[PDB]
Order: C-alpha cells, then structure tokens, then sequence
C-alpha cells in the first residue's frame, strides 16, 4: 500500500521474496508508473545489504539489457512470472514482515530511496 515518487516516476508497493535459508539471492518486485512522455529505465538498485543486482526475465534469465524498460505513459509491473531485479550477494536481510532499505536509480528521473517489504520466499502480491 506504500508508494514512492521521483520526477514523473511513481513506484507502488516495492516488495521482495526473501532468500531461502543459506542463500544469498532475492527477487525485487514492484509496480512502476511512468507519467513522462519519454521512455525511462530502471538502471540500478543500490543498498548496503547486497553488493550487486541483475535484471531477470522469468524464471531467472538475464534480460535484454541490464535495465527495466519503462515506456512513456505506461504502467510496468515487475512480478513473479514476468520480470524482476535479482538482488545478488545479500549480506544483511531483515526478517519477513519488515522492510529492506535500498535506492532505485532511474535513467531520467534520478534516485529514490525506498523500503521494500520483505515477504516469504513464495509470496505473491496483487497491486
Ligand atoms: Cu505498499
Ligand atoms: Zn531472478
């Protein structure tokens, strides 16, 4: 239910599937609304909790480019079965039910700090 905004970009309920026990990878999901008349891209995700990210097409295939394409005047859902950001080399993760602080970097809009809800490894979310 929580949302964020930067430039003409709006991010709705970012959330992630917590890694399995002993694993260092997670999946970041969100709904992104681009109100600009120009395309934009999610080109980066940064945090102290992990050291890098990858952009995946379902299941876990490295995508077209290392970014999430955001067409003008469009709503893009990153969700299980579609596309997501893979959080790699997680060092520190809050338990399920809490939030993980990270910074999203948009190509045009710039940076925004968010708190993604940490959810169970098999969780779903309808926006
Ligand atoms: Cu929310
Ligand atoms: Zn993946």
């Amino acid at each position: 239910m929580h949302e964020y905004a930067v430039g003409k970009i709006k991010i709705e309920h970012p959330w992630l599937r917590a890694p399995l026990e002993g694993e260092t990878r997670a999946q970041l999901y969100m709904l992104v609304v681009n109100s600009a008349d120009r395309p934009d891209r999610l080109i980066g995700v940064k945090s102290a909790d992990f050291r890098s990210v990858q952009f995946h097409i379902a299941p876990h295939l490295v995508a077209r480019e290392d970014a999430i394409y955001l067409p003008p005047l469009s709503r893009v859902t990153m969700a299980p079965g579609g596309s997501h950001v893979e959080l790699v080399d997680i060092s520190k993760m809050n338990p399920v039910g809490w939030a993980a602080e990270m910074t999203l970097v948009f190509e045009k809009a710039g940076e925004v700090t968010i708190d993604a809800a940490v959810e169970a490894p098999d969780a779903m979310h309808a926006h």
